[PDB]
């Protein structure tokens, strides 16, 4: 994935978030601190918020990222659609993980309800820990895809299925 | 602890710890002028090379931050093997392979004796991201089995389209 990807990717809360533009952020709803009164210098006055279950969407007033071009945010991707998500890990280490979207899924894991576009992974058998699957703190992370001309960004990682290959992402 | 400490940057290609003493890679990307490699002497390393599968054997531990792993002569038919690749642009690849016969197979015009795979990323695997390049070479072959990681060979060829790869094997 280019570099301008994984410059987007921001270290956030319990786990990452996502520049699509200088004014706007993604991320999942629940890494995001109850507690917190200010995001990259500005006060929650300043902030609109929108949000859909997992899915946040932060809108500034300044520009924050002014180093970034704006680009496509989609409601999730065409079923079948192979994307990656965009992990950071121990290490300065880059783990693009190859995932095939499926369909619009409600599911319990870890106890916990979610709501998103399903996918398996693509990565082995079973993706079953952190060298080939993710691990708690890679929520918020990216879902992206190639096209013929540019790249797009369809969600954010919500959650995934221990011993298996099933992860959910939120979706605007 | 990582199976991905165990990927390391050789020749044209990679290669990969089995143990403290013992490195497996592709017999095309090793060096063909050295008197050394990761500072012990040629004179002091075992080679056992079988076709496109290379394996040195130190007489000093290099890696005794490891353990042993099982290294098998590839796996059963319909095995989900990963690819653990390594890239210079920084990225770690994991890509699931559906693993068949061992043949000689015709790559991009060049015979090549292994194990035969196939990407699950399909045929109209799109990009970088989904699929192997020539540098990608030594990158290791594994599974887990009964709570043991198992490798069963590395990385020696790809087609330029579809999704055909080939594991070379020990013997
Ligand atoms: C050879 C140095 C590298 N470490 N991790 C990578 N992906 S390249």
């Amino acid at each position: 994935a280019p570099p301008t990807l994984w410059s987007r990717v921001t270290k956030f809360g319990s786990g990452w978030g996502f520049w699509v533009s200088p004014t706007v952020f993604i991320t999942t709803t629940h890494v995001i601190p109850t507690s917190a009164k200010e995001f990259f210098g500005e006060p929650l006055t300043s902030i609109a918020i929108h949000r859909a279950g997992e899915f946040t969407l932060f809108r500034f007033s300044k520009k924050i990222r002014p180093d970034l071009t704006g680009m496509i945010l989609e409601e999730g991707c065409p079923e079948g659609t192979v994307c990656s998500v965009l992990i950071k890990r121990d290490s300065g280490e880059l783990l693009p993980l190859a995932v095939r979207m499926g369909a619009i899924a409600s599911m319990r894991i870890q106890g916990r309800l979610v709501h998103g576009q399903s996918g398996m992974l693509l990565t082995g058998a079973n993706a079953k820990g952190m060298d080939l699957g993710t691990i708690p703190g890679d929520c918020g992370a990216p879902y992206v895809y190639k096209r013929a001309n540019d790249w797009v960004v369809c969600g954010v990682h919500a959650a995934a299925t221990k011993s298996g290959n099933t992860v959910v992402c939120a979706v605007q």
